[PDB]
């Protein structure tokens, strides 16, 4: 049961009220292990009460603006009442909301020598540093009241220098002046021109609303680690937080495929020593925009983050919510503005000044105000810990833990050789390196690498001779039948110099000699070059010369004329009568010579930017590629494909060898017939069609098509050529709920398709996956560099196995290009295809197509 557009967006809403409950609150708290002098302690609380003014002051409306109303004698608020009871009152605590037209602005909770002393402030009159100041009078407070009785133990000795609202009325003065416009010139030049948004790979696409539902993983770098840094900071003159930026942003840059990343800092901006013991909102954020386009060296980027690190911190006064206003005064609400990345780096003056005071550890945190947040402090031990938290709508915890593993590995390269370039460190744990590479092409399948494909369809001839085969317009052969055609067609092709690796141009409109040709061709031992009439004539003349065939064989009615000594054979009518006294018996093996390694047939590209290229394809490869959809889709003898796929382009070679390697019929749909809607459902439930494929296209105009309800008949529809929307899969779900969708992939010269993904989810993704790759064939998804790529991040897909086709016919040069060895497979002499695709790998090992690489 699903919500309405309605619901959804105020529930969304509703929570981000949610939001503004307790992330402007400053929680804390301490541990107490010694005598109990609560006497001493409320004193101690009520001291730092009245001394620090902004603890005492409520906020009112008094016409049309907010003023502060500063109160007098101030008593702290305490409530009286293992780890499920201290977790819960811990962050319901935190989550507490306080009133600030009434206040009080800080509170404090405490139960039963151990107790809790847990505090909270509102983030109006405080922040991070405020607690460091709270918790250090705190232990000041109760030391000096425990030892003997004071009254002002704070107010004489250590006073407050300025206050709070001295401080408003200086920056009140200080927004108005030059000084202001100053360093707004500085962050409108530094940033213009940033990206808007972070590229990051995600796991789900990013909601219209941003989610604020986080969750958070732990880190930490460990004493080697951490002392390789701090000398690499030192001999680099940065400090341990500038190196961590630059390493992290030249991850994310790596990651997301942009030249350049902003990330945001949390800073103290109480440079003045005035303001270092005060309590209040001090807290800024800057922006920094670190660039890596030029491919640097180490060195190189750590003097630019150190660079523009010390321009960023002496450019701090100014507010960022100005910088925003300046720089995005139109800006989405999906994310956050300038940055989506927080780095705060958090220190270790003095600790635990009272007597037995342990610093409680902050609860894991569960609000993500932006997609992630680093924060790391350096430790007693000299070890860097911390958490990352993320955004739990965006990433998955896994795709997180191996964030924080990229991290840590990019900065022990740049510890082991500062002077190498950043962006080439190798990040990939071997774990993750061994799942992309290998687990997830776990695709070794034994299938008999001695079998033309002719001899799949002459194999399943024994098995049912008097079976239907192939079936056109009224007139239909059975396997016998179809065989004993092309065997005589193959015995005239052998007598004009067909065989092994020669080619024999095939010239014809749809109808039961299309197929008779081709299996003759391969019979023959001789590779079927399909040249379709439609095409014009100066392409149709350009393929002809280009394939050099030994026969066209050509349909009575075409016109198309060869010369160069190429013997010209008719199809069909009554001049294909003489090889009709062919007898019907095969040719034997060894009569034709044809051997798995040689060429099945040399489809053209499409040539739509020059000459189109003859793909030259071998015999073991599209024997694997049929066993493999077998395996996948169990086509049953009763069962009809229809062949409605132009056979210039090689779908058509599943639909042609497909049934007649297991059985089933083909029907041979009327030339054109794909184009007409009513033609099409017509011959789909005539013909009791099971399995036809379309490009997604062309499966938006079936689903629109009048009756396609009727084709309740249909079993299987294979899509593949186009991007294959979520929105047409489901479309085609409410039109026919028993059809099975498979999404394929894969291009010419790696044999037809490689990858497959069945749509069978209950929720289907907006973009369907292209999938997992088929049997026996590898994928690769590879940097400029060659390297493989983290997990979701796009990069080149890369085919391997033995689907990879022999090369472009004529083109040693682009096929030494795009051809290139196998450094993966251990098989000597093994070839990946470039395929100029971009794509990435998904969380759950299927691939997703991208687009073109250019």
């Amino acid at each position: 049961a699903p919500l309405s557009f309605a619901q959804q967006r105020l529930w969304f809403i509703a929570q981000m009220s949610r939001e503004a409950s307790g992330a402007y609150h400053v929680p804390g708290g301490l541990r107490l292990r010694g005598e109990l002098d609560e006497v001493a302690l409320r004193a101690a609380l009520d001291r730092i009460m009245a001394r620090h003014e902004v603890l005492r002051t409520r906020f009112e409306w008094h016409e049309g603006e907010p003023v502060q109303c500063i109160d007098a004698e101030a008593r702290f608020p305490l409530v009286r009442q293992e780890a499920a009871e201290l977790a819960h009152w811990q962050q319901v605590e935190a989550r507490s909301p306080f009133d600030l037209g009434t206040g009080p602005l800080i509170r404090g909770r405490l139960l039963k020598q151990e107790h809790v002393l847990l505090l909270t402030m509102h983030h109006i009159v405080s922040d991070g540093w405020s607690m460091s100041v709270l918790a250090h009078e705190l232990g000041t407070l109760y030391r000096a009241y425990a030892q003997e009785g004071t009254a002002p133990e704070v107010d004489p000795l250590p006073a407050l220098p300025l206050q709070y609202a001295d401080y408003a009325l200086w920056q009140r003065r200080w927004l108005d002046g030059e000084r202001q416009q100053r360093q707004l010139a500085y962050w409108q030049q530094q940033l213009a021109g940033a990206p808007a948004l972070v590229s990051l790979p995600t796991d789900r696409p990013r909601p219209a609303l941003q989610d604020y539902r986080g969750d958070s993983i732990e880190l930490t770098f460990d004493a080697g680690l951490s002392q390789g840094l701090r000398a690499l900071s030192q001999r680099h003159g940065t400090t341990l937080y500038m190196t961590v930026l630059a390493a992290w942003a030249a991850l994310v840059a790596r990651l997301a495929g942009q030249p350049e990343v902003v990330i945001g800092t949390p800073v103290a901006n109480r440079q003045r020593a005035e303001l270092e013991g005060l309590i209040g909102f001090f807290v800024n954020t800057l922006a920094l925009r670190v660039d890596l386009g030029g491919e640097p060296s180490v060195a190189g980027l750590l003097a630019q983050v150190r660079e523009r690190v010390l321009a960023a911190q002496s450019h701090q006064d100014l507010p960022f919510e100005q910088v925003v206003e300046a720089l995005k005064p139109e800006r989405s609400l999906s994310h956050s503005p300038v940055f989506q990345l927080m780095l705060s780096w958090e220190s270790s003056a003095l600790q635990m000044s009272p007597l037995r005071a342990r610093p409680l550890a902050p609860v894991r945190e569960r609000s993500a105000q932006f997609d992630l947040s680093l924060h790391l402090h350096e430790a007693a031990d000299g070890t860097v810990a911390g958490s990352l938290t993320y955004a739990s709508a965006l990433y998955e915890r896994e795709t997180v833990q191996r964030h924080a593993g990229y991290l840590k590995a990019l900065l022990a390269g740049m510890v082991a050789d500062d002077t190498q370039p950043v962006q080439r460190i190798g990040i990939l744990g071997e774990a993750e390196r061994h799942r992309l590479l290998v687990e997830w092409n776990d695709t070794a399948r034994e299938h008999p690498r001695t079998v033309c494909v002719h001899e799949l369809f002459e194999q399943q001839v024994e098995r049912s001779p008097d079976a239907v085969a192939l079936v056109y317009e009224g007139q239909q052969l059975s396997y016998r039948e179809l065989d004993r055609q092309a065997n005589r067609l193959a015995r005239q092709l052998k007598a004009l110099g067909v065989g092994p690796d020669e080619r024999v141009a095939v010239c014809t409109e749809r109808c039961l000699e299309m197929v008779v040709a081709l299996l003759a061709v391969l019979k023959a031992g001789g590779a079927y070059v399909p040249l379709d009439p439609g095409y014009p004539a100066e392409r149709l003349e350009y393929m002809l010369a280009d394939s050099a065939p030994k026969v066209l064989l050509r349909q009575s009615g075409q016109t198309l004329e060869p010369g160069a000594g190429v013997a010209v054979l008719a199809l069909d009518g009554e001049a294909s009568q003489p090889w009709q006294a062919q007898p019907a018996q095969r040719l034997s093996r060894d009569d034709s010579g044809v051997q798995p390694h040689h060429l099945a047939y040399v489809i053209y590209t499409s040539g739509s930017t020059g000459r189109p290229k003859g793909v030259m394809v071998e015999h073991a490869g599209v024997v694997n590629r049929l066993l493999w959809m077998q395996r996948a889709y169990g086509l049953q003898p009763q069962e009809a494909v229809l062949q409605k796929t132009p056979f210039g382009f090689d779908v058509s070679v599943w639909e042609f060898f497909w049934p007649l390697a297991v059985g089933a019929r083909l029907v041979m749909a009327r030339p054109q017939g794909q184009q007409d809607p009513a033609y099409l459902v017509e011959t789909i439930v005539g013909q009791d069609i099971g399995t036809l494929h379309f490009v997604p296209s062309m499966l938006q105009a079936f689903v629109d098509s009048e009756g396609v309800q009727r084709c309740r008949g249909v079993r299987r529809i294979v899509c593949s050529g186009e991007a294959l929307p979520g929105a047409l899969a489901r479309r085609l779900r409410q039109q026919l709920p028993q059809v099975e969708l498979h999404n394929l992939y894969g291009p010419t010269e790696a044999t037809v398709d490689v990858t497959a993904w069945a749509c069978d989810a209950a929720e289907l993704p907006d973009n369907i996956p292209i999938g997992r790759p088929v049997d026996n064939t590898t994928m690769y998804v590879l940097d400029a560099h060659g390297q493989p790529v983290p997990t979701g991040v796009a990069g080149e897909i890369h085919i391997g196995g033995v689907q990879v086709a022999r090369g472009y016919l004529g083109r040693p040069e682009l096929t030494r290009e795009r051809f290139v060895p196998d450094p993966y497979a251990g098989r000597p002499g093994a070839r990946l295809y470039k395929t100029g695709d971009l794509g990435r790998w998904l969380l759950d090992g299927t691939l997703e197509y991208l687009g073109r690489n250019d």
